[PDB]
């Protein structure tokens, strides 16, 4: 069988499902120093159990409840865009949500909240330690 992994999300990692695959993104989560955190930074976030459903992203957590995302459903002004700082790249992400942080505060442990980068952007590389 191929893998089949879609991954939309970062840190939650594959999703089994055919519908991860229009709905993929630079998704991932942030930390307090206003940086992009990540699995070789935190490998806890790579537990995360992944659902998608028509207009919400389900995450569910071995510890923690699910937590259900607004995929892309969202095209007004109150879109949180995020004034993120990626080492010293100054980018646009979309906040999704107090109640994401607060899921993966617990999860992840620190104080983060998970993101989704916007296409108009699109691309923030993570810094090469350059």
């Amino acid at each position: 069988m191929s893998t089949t992994a879609y991954q939309p999300i970062a840190e939650c990692g594959a999703t089994t499902q055919s519908e991860a695959a229009a709905y993929q993104k630079r998704w991932l989560v942030a930390n307090d120093a206003g940086q992009w955190l990540n699995r070789d930074l935190c490998p806890r976030l790579a537990e995360v159990s992944v659902e998608l459903r028509m207009g919400y992203l389900v995450l569910k957590a071995p510890g923690m409840l699910r937590l259900d995302i607004p995929l892309d459903v969202i095209e007004d002004d109150d879109s949180v865009r995020y004034q993120m700082l990626v080492g010293e790249q100054t980018v646009d992400v979309v906040d999704e949500g107090e109640l994401a942080a607060a899921w993966i505060s617990n999860h992840a442990g620190v104080p983060c909240r998970i993101l989704k980068v916007h296409p108009d952007m699109a691309e923030v590389r993570w810094p090469s330690l350059e």
